[PDB]
Order: C-alpha cells, then structure tokens, then sequence
C-alpha cells in the first residue's frame, strides 16, 4: 500500500567551517517521504514549492529517490523554505509549503497511509489540506499517522496548538510524539506523568520516542518498550523523521495492523532513527534495503 | 573624525564545491564601513541583524576589521537577511530593516553620517535614516547621501523621487551613478541630468562614471577626475568601495576644502578600481592601496 506524506520540503543549510554552509534537502514531510521511498516502499508527496531554485532542487531529489511527485505543484508566485541548522532558524516567512490546499489532495484508496504533522497545521491553507486529507483517508478505509512534531516558535498564536492537536489525534489511527513534546504539551515536567495525553485526546495507539533510549508503544495490551542501537551522533538532524519513515514503510506492508506489526514497525523506527544520526544531513544516511540489514546485524 | 554608516548588513551565499555555499559579507552600508575601517579610519555601524548565525557572523566580520559595533543591535524576534546568487532574496521582513531612531548614537561636531536609498525603503529604517541625518547636521556634522537606487527592492516606486529629494536637502554631499541619474531624471544621457540633485538642495554632488572616473559638481563649476587603467573583470561592490574611500578622506579633517575634496575623489576612483580588477572583498589596506596608486 502507498504512503502519502503531506507537508514541508526545504533546503537545510548546515555549517561545517567558520565560513560556509552545506546544502541538504529537507522538510519533516520530505525526509519521511524520502525515507519510505528508499526502503523500497511506495510513497507520494502532496505539497507546494515555488518554481524556483530550492523548488526544482528538492523536486529532483524526490525523483532520484523514487518519490512520486504527481501531486507536488510548483507555484512561481511562491518561495520554497530555506532554514539554517545552527536549533532552527527559518528564513522564508509564509513558506510555500503552507499553500497546499484540499484541491491538491489525491483520490485515496483502502489500506493506504496518510501522514502529517503540526508543521502542516501552522498556516491556514495547508491546515485545511491536512485535516481534510486525514478525513478523506479515513473515509476511504485508510490509516492516518499523526506526528505531533511540535514547533512552538513557528506558530503565530500558540493558542491554537492544543486544539489542533486534539482534532488530529481524533482523526489519527496512530499518533507519534516525543518525550519532550508531551511535557511541553501537558504542562507536566515528567512525560510519564502525562503519557496517556494523546490517548485521552482520541487516539488509541501512541508511539512515544525517547532518543538513543528507544520508544514506548502504548496500546491497550500494555506499555511496550524498544531499545535504540548504540548511537554515535554526528548530526541529530532528522532522527525523528527517519524514525517515522521506517515506521510507515513497515505498517504499509500489510492491510491491517496489530501489536505484531506494530513491533516490527517500531524496531525499524528505532533502527532508522539511529543510523540517520551518523551522517551530517537530515536525509544523508537514510538506509537502503541493503544498508539497513548490514547495520541491523 | 568618526564615520557613521547606517543601513544594510547581510550574508551573501555564493555557490562553491558540491551542493555547498560559502558565507560572504555584504550590504552597501557594511561594505562601506569595512572599507573606511580597513583604510585605517574610525568607523561605526548603526543597524540591526538577527541573533541568528548570520547576524552574529556579520558582527564578527565588523570586529575583525575595526568597525565599532556598539550600536549594532542583535534582536531575537528578527532574522538577518540572506541572499543566494548564481540575486534571489529570502527574508522579506529584513532585520536590518528594523533599525530605528533610538538605536542612533550621539553625534559630535565634524563627524560624518552615511546612508542610501536602501536604508530609505522600509519603515523603521527610513525614519532612522532621516532622523540620523537631521541630528548629524544639528550637531554641526556632515551627511553623505549615496542615492544607491534599487528600483526592484522598492515597494512603491513613487515614494522614491520624493525620498531622494528630501534626502538631497539634508545631505552635505550627494553621490550618484550615471545610470542612477538617468533613472530619476528619465534622460538618456546623464550630462543632460547632472544638475538633477543640485536643484534639490545639494551644493556638492559626485556623479560616479565608473571606468571614466568621476565628475564633481559644485557652485564654482564642475571638474573631471579620470579613472586608473585596469582590466575590468568584476564590478561588484565597486560603488561601495568608491564611497568608502571617499569618506575615509573627508574625515581626515574638520571642514573639507578645495584640496581635500580633490583628493577624496582620487581615493574613490582608486578604491573603486581595486574592486573591478580583483575578486566585495576587493577592498584594500593602506599598504596595498599605495603599491597600487603607483605601478598597478
Ligand atoms: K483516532
Ligand atoms: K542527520
Ligand atoms: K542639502
Ligand atoms: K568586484
């Protein structure tokens, strides 16, 4: 089954010396799409980008990775995002990725997956596109994966976040969150004191990440933990996207899913989450089918 | 006497190796400040930049060159400009654009204040510039208006003719380019337009001609200063280098007279060439300037 990712794609400039930036492809939604594609899965990107430099560059990157771009439109009246890893400093104000809208949605099919995060929720056009997209995917008999990739500093009135988060866990088949983001949401200092936070918001399945520590699967059979490989950081950029990437690649192999698949899924997550940190780009060390096993064992 | 430059400070991204850009210091007001500094003059930058990588990067370049940054304010809610060439922009609010009148320092007799239309395009910056010129004049100081016309960057191209004239009014000396004259006057030949600013209140005008040097317009008449012979390869930042060397001279005294004004333009043409011949950055140090003024 096909995995549809909707959201941001951008150029990330990460330093090296005391006078230069390394140009890498990026965007939470882009990283995830390229991750799922590289693992041999079938993935499609739904979004907007300007018909500019950054636009065509990132577009090309999708093609070189096997990511369907039929529904990725490039508007010349727009400018594609560019940030600088220093921990992010965004440069483009409205950000082309925020212009995607319900018209840009592809017809959905049974058992397919729809992915989106709060980043897709910041500005209006996109916001509608995401929530409608999830609505249609569920109506089509499909699954929605909401990654509450909380980006406080990107929002205009942080007084919309708690509300849009709840309406996503609602539509969401599976919600993925980080230890930090839970605390930062529940207002709690100990995530564990509020780890049924999303569940009580409408989502029955939660996958809470924990760094080089792994993840915590929270369904109803109980809380299951998974270990993260021996880390050796080089650039933490995109660990989270690689994690969700491997997660969808797996879930997408079946039509239905249970703890079983949910465990092989999270194992792939923790794995793809560790590797990616080894390189210096958000999606530089995203594994191929043959590089994943060599690292696995 | 100290030279105060107010305006743009941005990080220019230039292609390089493989999918890697390199930081380049830039900004008409920045280049000038660095120019004046390098030549062993006393210069201070008044402006804004984000406290982002760039913002702090630029502050460094200013320090490594002897440019006072006491009045260079680094905000957090702002974002320093960044351009990518191959000159497409990215940051539109523009941090350097948030500089305001309360970021201005105290001026003192015989000091120079510099600014261009680039500083006049967005709001806080615009007030900051006109107020800065007003104060420097009241302090018995000097103002150098460089009508560095950037039609594109301007939102309402109608505000330009008006802001240029109000500026000429405050200026002690106005610097303009041959084409810049044609743009405002609308004439094809600039000579038919050499009094455009004169009629706007500026008694002294320096019209840059590039390779042909420079024409000076004053009450007593106009005098031509030819340019040094060089292999023209890259004209970037030539204008900033020209104005930089110009301020570095007029400051070395209290009240420029026939002779100092005469030598200032020679420094300008000079500093303006080292640019077109070499690789901004083409700014020289006193040692290199001299070895050039001669056999070079
Ligand atoms: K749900
Ligand atoms: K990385
Ligand atoms: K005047
Ligand atoms: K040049």
């Amino acid at each position: 089954n096909k995995v549809w990712v909707i959201g941001d794609a951008s150029v990330d400039l990460v330093p090296e010396k005391q006078n230069s930036y390394l140009k890498c492809p990026g965007g939470a939604s882009a990283n995830v799409g390229v991750c799922v594609a590289r693992l041999g899965g079938e993935c499609g990107f739904i979004g907007c980008l300007g018909d500019d430099d950054a636009g065509r560059f990132l577009r090309q990157v999708f093609q070189d990775n096997g990511v369907d771009v039929t529904f990725l439109r490039l508007d010349a009246d727009l400018t594609s995002a560019v940030l600088i890893v220093n921990s992010f400093t965004y440069l483009v104000h409205p950000g082309a990725d925020t212009y995607v809208s319900p018209q840009d949605l592809p017809p959905f099919r049974q058992y397919e997956w729809f992915y989106f995060s709060s980043i897709g929720l910041t500005d209006r056009p996109a916001r509608e596109a995401c929530l409608e997209g999830a609505r249609r995917m569920r109506e089509a008999g499909g699954y929605v994966l909401f990654d509450v990739n909380l980006r406080s500093k990107m929002w205009g009135n942080t007084d919309e976040i708690p509300e849009l988060i709840a309406r996503s866990a609602a539509l969401a088949s599976i919600c993925k969150v980080s230890a930090d983001e839970l605390c930062q949401l529940s207002g709690a200092s100990h995530w564990q004191d509020a780890r049924y936070y999303l569940r009580d918001l409408g989502c029955d399945t939660t996958i809470i990440s924990l760094g080089a520590d792994g993840a915590l699967l929270i369904t109803a059979e109980g809380e299951f933990h998974f270990p993260a490989p021996r880390v050796d950081v080089v650039d933490t950029t995109g660990a989270g996207d690689a994690f969700v990437g491997g997660l969808l690649f797996t879930l997408s192999r079946a039509n239905c899913w249970d703890h079983a698949l949910l465990a092989e899924a999270i194992s792939n997550a923790n794995a793809c989450g560790a590797m990616a940190v080894t390189a210096k780009g958000a999606m530089t060390a995203l594994p191929f089918p043959d590089q994943l096993n060599t690292f696995l064992s």
